[PDB]
């Protein structure tokens, strides 16, 4: 009840800043969330000891994959808390509670290959949800997770506030999906271009979440250099192995899966950037002022590859 969650000084002062690392100790990753959820939400949004159960088996789900793993969970989700308390007036009691969540399962038992090496293996869960494929799954292990014994932390809501919260989830997760990003952000920016972008209508709302899930999805390249480019190596391990299995069903990878093609990986970062980090970050940025700094590092990240490519580093 009167139990505060605090941190260490120099995680107390950096944890607040967009560019955070959640660092290499695993174990004090459940402590940074639930001070995440308790200064963002309250003290009281959550029973702690259903709080710390659900984070727990959460943990458990993810996998031991080089990339998509719980430490990727807890970086999306310190992304999402940095843009929740640079907003702060801008969000509902719900969205609070239910954004942090959505964040840390939306990768809830990933395997480590895309959505496209589901459809090309035909694993059954391409059977069962034939576009989003692994998103859906994500979804289904949240409501899983949240109806085992002891770890419905959303117990004290209505029976309604219960249904919106546990949409608000969905969507939020569905949104990760990088294929919908494209459409989803183009939308937005006619919408703010012309002025009808009303955060009113709840369409609209649904949009705007959409593509704070996508930054916060990618926030491996709004961080410090190092970071950033220790990340990269993890991404393309899970991509590269994927690539390898792609190969073994017959097929020739796209090339950002091909290891043969490692020469060539500056110059994809730069594609990605260009084609995904920069218009996400830029889009955002006009909808949510406050959210720059996720802009200025994605750019500075993004200089860092055209240096690589010029042979200065
Ligand atoms: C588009 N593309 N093409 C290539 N290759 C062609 C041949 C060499 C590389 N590499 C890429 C981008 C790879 C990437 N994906 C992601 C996903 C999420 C994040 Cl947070 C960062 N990244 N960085
Ligand atoms: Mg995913
Ligand atoms: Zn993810």
């Amino acid at each position: 009840g009167l139990m505060q969650f605090t941190l260490p000084v120099r995680l107390c002062k950096e944890i607040e800043l967009f560019h955070f690392d959640i660092g290499p100790f695993e174990n004090m990753w459940p402590g940074i969330f639930v001070y995440m959820v308790h200064r963002s939400c309250g003290t009281s949004c959550f029973e702690l000891e259903k709080l710390c159960r659900f984070i727990m088996s959460v943990k458990k789900n993810y996998r031991r994959v080089p990339y998509h793993n719980w430490k990727h969970a807890v970086t999306v989700a310190h992304c999402m808390y940095a843009i929740l308390q640079n907003n702060h007036t801008l969000f509902t009691d719900l969205e609070r509670k239910g954004l942090l969540i959505a964040c840390l399962c939306h990768d809830l038992d990933h395997r480590g290959f895309s959505n496209s090496y589901l459809q090309k293996f035909d694993h059954p869960l391409a059977a069962l949800y034939s576009t989003s494929t692994m998103e859906q799954h994500h979804f289904s292990q949240t409501v899983s997770i949240l109806q085992l014994e002891g770890h419905n932390i959303f117990s004290t809501l209505s029976s309604s506030e219960y249904e919106q919260v546990l949409e608000i989830i969905r969507k939020a997760i569905i949104a990760t999906d990088l294929a919908l990003y494209f459409g989803n952000r183009k939308q937005l920016e006619e919408m703010y271009q012309t002025g009808s972008l009303n955060l009113n209508n709840q369409s609209h709302r649904d949009r705007v979440i959409g593509l704070m899930m996508t930054a916060c999805d990618l926030c491996s390249v709004t961080k410090l250099w190092p970071v950033t480019k220790l990340t990269a190596n993890d991404i393309y391990a899970e991509f590269w192995a994927e690539g390898d299995e792609m190969k073994k069903l017959g097929i020739q990878p796209i090339p950002m899966m091909d290891r043969d093609k490692k020469d060539e990986v500056p110059q994809g970062q730069l594609g990605f950037y260009n084609a995904v980090a920069i218009p996400c970050y830029t889009t955002l940025t006009q909808i949510l002022p406050p959210t720059e700094p996720l802009l200025k590092a994605c750019r500075d990240n993004l200089s860092q590859w055209e240096k690589v490519i010029r042979g200065e580093e």
